[PDB]
């Protein structure tokens, strides 16, 4: 299915992005990484222009990442979103094969800007990357993944 390809080219390219790696890793804490969850949902949201019922769906994201246990590395955090986004995004008439190579690097760099813009509300120092340039680096490494 397409919903498959998506979670699983999307996740690769989350777990290639320093924004990502710096706010979920072992150490974050599941309350911490579910509260910058939600508020990443509102910025994928907005950065993509979904309509209210699906941007309500996105929650689904901040469902996933309260089951991980904490000490789970990037990847195990990658996946959860990406699986519970993909799987929205297709249920919802969002995603199809006509168009997921578009929407795949659209969805990845704006997860990658809206951690950037959240992940400061929890502590998270991002001064040592170049955010700018970790958002560019996304097509190239959506094409490795995808």
């Amino acid at each position: 299915d397409v919903a498959a390809k998506l979670a699983r080219s999307l996740a690769s390219t989350l777990a290639s992005s320093g924004v990502f790696r710096a706010a979920f890793n072992s150490r974050v804490s599941t309350p911490v990484a579910v509260q910058l969850t939600d508020a990443l949902v509102q910025k994928i949201a907005s950065n993509l222009g979904l309509d209210y019922a699906t941007a309500s769906k996105l929650r689904k994201a901040s469902q996933a990442v309260s089951k991980v246990r904490m000490g789970s590395d990037t990847n195990a955090y990658a996946l959860a979103i990406s699986s519970a986004l993909a799987e929205v995004l297709s249920s919802s008439g969002k995603v199809a094969d006509a168009n997921i190579n578009q929407i795949a690097p659209q969805l990845a760099s704006g997860i990658v800007l809206g951690v950037s813009t959240t992940a400061p509300q929890f502590g998270v120092d991002l001064s040592s990357i170049n955010v700018n340039l970790d958002i560019s680096n996304v097509a190239r490494n959506m094409q490795a993944s995808i």
